[PDB]
């Protein structure tokens, strides 16, 4: 009747382009300011809809109906610079690397933004040292 | 020495969500406008970034360094409504589905995107046909 095809390695590579796209500040439209405690600010630009991909906090407060209409900025504060771009990273490759301190503030960060997919494994890697 | 983690699954879980936020026209950012031929005019939302992360052509289009503020509309003449939508289907879902006559003008639609994986799969039809 029809022909048909997947490509069943079309979204690692998409994903590759755009953390390229990322790191080049190409088409990116939000810039996430972080500030915490007393460590200045950091900026992160990313891409809205990879954000709202891999975060139901990120989609619900991108996707309300507003018109991004050049570039927004989310100031985000209660953690730490180095966990919000590891997780802007997990978002963007689907990994994420961390020594044994720093592992307790990524699951905080993670249950803050609703990536389970990483609360859950921060959630065991807490138990496989206890 | 570092504890990290991989979700083999995040990028397909991620475009599922991007394909829904299309869907929805949520946090869309160029509309292409296809004419071809006598049917009239179709408009299709998409997020610029995931065209561009599976085709050269829409990479090179979008990132040339303009800023967006708003929407951007491209006029796409050339190319059949209906291999647009299947085009902008597979960016968004890795897969493609078509019927015997219509495989000859994907495989044009394709090759003008440079969206190799279907350039290659579509020739291979023609001659698992012939």
């Amino acid at each position: 009747r029809t022909f048909s095809y997947t490509l069943e390695d079309h979204t690692k590579q998409a994903f590759g382009v755009m953390n390229e796209l990322r790191l080049s500040q190409q088409l990116c439209d939000v810039t996430l300011q972080v500030k915490y405690e007393d460590i200045p600010a950091a900026q992160f630009m990313a891409h809205k809809v990879v954000l709202a991909s891999s975060s139901p906090v990120f989609k619900a407060m991108f996707t309300n109906g507003l018109r991004e209409q050049g570039m927004e900025v989310v100031s985000i504060e209660g953690i730490h610079p180095k966990v919000m771009e590891r997780l802007i990273e997990f978002a963007y490759t689907a990994s994420i690397s961390v020594g044994e301190k720093c592992v307790l503030h990524v699951m905080n960060g993670a249950v803050m933004y609703q990536i389970d997919s990483v609360v859950r494994a921060c959630a065991d890697f807490l138990v496989q040292q206890l």
